[PDB]
């Protein structure tokens, strides 16, 4: 029956991977990375008639009949993604009259205009000069001089907004403006009546930062600010240290974006970092067959690889496949083996991470080293010894990124502050990196595949970490993941490898939520919006991914054999498509709760593969 | 006569010149570079074996039949030059037995053998395990802390020797081997009876340096060094913001190579500066059309385009020349507008010198920026708007370099420190970039074409400048040029076009010095040695740039109608070749008086031509 199913399905996976032996799926998110571009191009004044085609044709694509623009497929209109939309149609060509800037701008002013945009929004807006600096969180460069241990300081941010905030601290200390023409200025964006509806600092905003923020603008408008001068410089080579070999900075678009706006003020546009940031950006752009373009949020090529891995060896494929070898050669020759951020924390802990791009080696994680040591611990590489050493070196960074609460992290450890969560800047997304059970899942069911059970403290640690974390409905949370079905069945299928008993009373309790969710067609759904709205926990259109997902929870607790069971994998073998692939107009991937969504592309062949892997297992 | 002559050479360079319309020719030196090259593949683990054949071919081809090798072409056998070519040649293949190497060991032993070669000799051996650290003048990286104004500070050095020095002193702080296999351990380079004669520091060692060098190598064998890590990450920043486009540092080769060095010593092979810093060397290479292959120790693309242009519009080509056009237009967008290390002395000047070579932002120099402006001033451009900006920016920034003994320096303002003379280090050629009569000229000429004359101040400072300069004999002394016909015709030329009168005593004094010299042939020469021996002052074989040279000054001295004149142009009449060029086996060019000469290709078809261009404009 699912022998067909499973058969075509792997055929598809081998088809999909590259000379080099490895996978990468695009990265879909939503139009602000395309949008923010277009306007880098005219800060770099580096515009391509050409490119701007591609763009206009992507933004419209991606437009809903309203006019507005959102996070997700089938999300609720987004007010900053669709500022940001319609400014950068209007700079590129659309007049406001046309009907998609009528629809948009309509939709803009019915939530209060620009007043009520995220901080960003309103930052890029001002880079142009459409709204005043005064306006925005002022962040300065004199943030270099905070030491390792105190309030504020670069490193109790996380990886992904740190860079960011270091580029930006240059950025507002010279406060650039870079005038758009007659034909774009948008102040229609101000045309309002509705009160403006400001959105505050993540963890709520304290009279003290307000202040401070206040008293930051006024210092911003003095004559001379002592050491300044330095301050700009620490954070220039801050940037310089740690620029990605292709380019980047961090491997996602919004610091690289920034640190290159950072290096025209600068006047260090014929400098090496410069040129190479700028050229490595068509790395992660594509063609759209349409006629569109699109900039990818981030790469994903060594996850992808990793899972794609697990996938076809839980479906059959011998452990030294010789297809899945080039897999395993590739994936040592990623191994990092320099100290990168997480160091600080770690000083005689010794490199052997993983990243999630090609190349960004200050900056692995957790998530990525776990996977990927696991999948080269199922295969069977000529070299046994680099294998038997990588695996090695890996496996000890993870044991040594393990947070406090027994608990890990994404990039770094006990990365748990909770100062940065008030800023007035801080208003959009996650900026902490604190241990999620989903990363810890992941981790423990790569230690047990090595056979380390539940005697070994580390992993009795994590274990009760998971177990006090645990939802009241017996559910997990999903943190790079849409969500709950994400969570709940990473750990259990985690809890099932560490040698845990199944049979325990929280275990079983989540299963029986997994069953209380199943969709009527047989499979599972859970719709972005249970990140907002806890009544949508569980609930949401049938995915492929997601399906799999609660397949697994569901033969890791033994109930493989069950009506649900059966029923799920029935829906996979039927909404499986000619040439053995899957498809999935929605996002099951996580970027920040409720306000960055990811659509990873390979989810919906991968999971479902290893679903239909694992299940052919239990009988 | 000599009309035929002009004609031929002007379709000559009009040859030479590329399509972008710019001159370039291959800049000579001595086996340092290419030796050197090897040792530093050997510590990057990148070495090609195709490569090392041309450049065996190369060495062997060099070397003479004594079996050594010299600065230049027909001078005294240099120890380290051989030294350094012996060690590359053992590492390559060649055996202590072939011939070759016995002749080249000879030569070594009978002079004290490694015990008396230079420091950066020692150095490099020091670097591959055959000579001990502790023998090596230390620099620290501490010296990153020291102030703008404080002794021994990096901004006291000259411009190629800093880079140098910040470079070496992360290199110096970590005292990295990278041991030669058995086959390349080259012992042999002690067994010599012979009393070491080591040189000593250029002006002079003092007991205090001495003592504080014995310091420096106890302190580095401390088990703790406070802030020392900081002071290393200072050096790394310092070469990070300084990277010039094509990934060289400076442009010259020395930094270079350290710099590539240090960052392989800290881990940081995968950063794009390494990256960049790496590929960026083809563009020095050069492949030797007999199967040798040599590596410049630098590039003078815009020196060539510079001097090109006025030799040809001093020949007869129209101002306009669609030709001499494209050399205008190219010439333009190389001039810098960013601040260099030159503005830690002038922060209120205004950019707007030119570099020697294509890409090199941080250094412009006083020489190129004033040839070019010249050469600019005479055409005329389609464009006279940028061409009237560019020479403005340049001219001023050329006036705001000038020194306070009212002569111009090279790359900075009054760096005529007297300290780094003396550290034991600094054993090798200049450490500082001090006043030169023939930057000083150029500078002078450069004016004159514009009219400015005596009446004005900064004119006057530098007349009596040179005044005082002067030698007994009245001859000039030549900087960057093989030598005092260099020099002296540098300056005459230059002081006629500032309005100065040729009948002035001292001028006259000089006309007759030049006469006094010409060689029986008709024409003029000065070899090297004339930098060691003042008995070769103004002596040596003749050279059609040397010959070109003292032509000028008779020209300029108003002796143009006389008999040494009229001579001298025979020469050059007769020597030149059917296709309108000139050969030259000696060097002209000077990187470092008695210790780095060079060899300018483009001289010797060049300076003819302006001779013979301004022969025919006093007739
Ligand atoms: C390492 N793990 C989890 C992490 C995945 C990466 O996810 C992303 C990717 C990109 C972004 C942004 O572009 C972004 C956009 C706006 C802002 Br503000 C900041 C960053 C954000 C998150 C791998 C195994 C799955
Ligand atoms: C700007 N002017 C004058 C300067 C010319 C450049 O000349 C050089 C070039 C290279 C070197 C070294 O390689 C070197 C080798 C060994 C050490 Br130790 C340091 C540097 C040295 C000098 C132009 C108009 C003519
Ligand atoms: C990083 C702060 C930018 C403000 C300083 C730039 C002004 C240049 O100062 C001149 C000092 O001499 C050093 C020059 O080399 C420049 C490269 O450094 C990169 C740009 O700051
Ligand atoms: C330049 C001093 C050499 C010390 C480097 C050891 C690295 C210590 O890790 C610190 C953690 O910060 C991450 C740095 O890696 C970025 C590049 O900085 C250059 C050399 O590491």
């Amino acid at each position: 029956a699912y022998a067909r199913t499973l058969d075509r399905a792997v055929e598809y996976l081998l088809s999909c991977q590259k000379d080099e032996g490895y996978w990468w799926g695009p990265l879909l998110s939503n139009v602000t990375m395309e949008a923010e571009y277009v306007l880098l191009c005219h800060i770099l004044d580096r515009v391509d008639r050409d490119r701007m085609e591609k763009i206009r044709r992507y933004l419209l694509h991606e437009q809903r009949e309203d006019g507005t623009w959102a996070l997700y497929p089938g999300g609720p209109p987004d007010l900053d993604t669709t500022i940001e939309a319609y400014v950068a149609l209007k700079y590129i060509g659309m007049s406001r009259d046309e009907e998609p800037m009528q629809k948009a701008l309509r939709f803009i002013q019915s939530q209060g205009g620009i007043e009520s945009s995220r901080v960003f929004t309103r930052m890029w807006l001002a880079l142009v000069g459409e709204y005043p600096w005064e306006k925005v969180p002022m962040v300065p460069p004199e943030i270099m001089f905070l030491g390792k241990r105190m309030p504020l300081n670069i490193y109790e941010f996380g990886s992904w907004a740190r860079a960011t905030v270091v580029a930006l601290s240059i950025v507002m200390s010279r406060q650039p403006v870079f005038p758009l023409p007659e034909r774009a200025r948008v102040p229609e964006l101000y045309e309002t009546d509705v009160p403006p509806r400001r959105r505050g600092a993540k963890g709520g905003g304290g009279w003290i930062f307000d202040a401070l923020d206040r008293a930051l603008h006024g210092y911003q408008k003095l004559s001379v600010h002592p050491f300044r001068r330095a301050a700009e410089i620490r954070a220039l080579d801050w940037l310089l240290e740690r620029q990605a070999g292709d380019g980047s900075w961090g491997g996602i678009q919004p610091p690289w974006f920034y640190a290159l706006i950072a290096l025209k003020i600068l006047d260090m546009t014929q400098h090496p970092a410069f040129i190479k940031g700028w050229e490595g950006l068509e790395l992660y752009g594509v063609e759209l067959d349409y006629g569109g373009w699109m900039f990818q949020a981030s790469i994903s090529p060594v996850w992808d690889t990793g899972l794609a891995v697990l996938a076809l060896r839980a479906a059959g494929l011998p452990a030294d496949h010789d297809r899945l070898v080039k897999a395993g050669e590739w994936l040592l020759d990623r191994q990092i083996t320099v100290p990168g951020d997480w160091a600080v924390k770690r000083p005689n802990l010794k490199p052997g991470g993983f990243a999630f791009q090609f190349d960004n080696v200050y900056y692995p994680d957790v998530d990525d080293t776990a996977v990927v040591v696991w999948a080269l611990n199922t295969l069977r590489l000529p070299d046994e010894r680099r294998r038997r050493d990588a695996m090695t070196k890996g496996f000890r960074w993870i044991v040594g990124m393990q947070s406090s609460n027994g608990g890990w992290g994404a990039y770094d450890v006990d990365n748990t502050s909770d100062l940065p969560n008030h800023i007035p800047f801080c208003d959009f997304g996650e900026v902490t990196d604190p241990p999620s059970e989903d990363v810890t899942a992941h981790v423990l069911e790569c230690f047990g595949s090595f056979g380390y059970d539940d005697a070994w403290k580390v992993i009795r640690r994590a274990v009760e970490y998971l177990k006090r974390e645990q939802k009241p409905d017996g559910s997990w949370f999903g943190r790079w993941g849409v969500n709950y079905l994400y969570g709940t069945g990473a750990v259990v299928s985690a809890l099932k490898a560490v040698g845990i008993d199944t049979r325990e009373p929280y275990i079983q309790k989540a299963l029986d939520w997994v069953e209380q969710h199943q969709n009527p067609d047989g499979g599972w759904g859970e719709d972005c919006r249970s990140y907002e709205d806890p009544a949508y926990a569980g609930k949401g259109a049938s995915t492929p991914s997601q399906t799999a997902w609660a397949l697994m929870a569901l033969i890791a607790g033994g109930r493989a054999e069950s009506e649900a069971a059966r029923r799920g994998v029935q829906y996979l073998v039927e909404t499986q498509r000619p040439d053995g692939g899957w498809d999935e107009p929605y996002y099951t991937g996580t970027g920040f709760p409720g306000d960055f969504y990811l659509g990873y592309t390979m989810y919906r062949h991968v999971f479902p593969t290893l679903a239909l892997g694992r299940y052919k297992q239990a009988i």
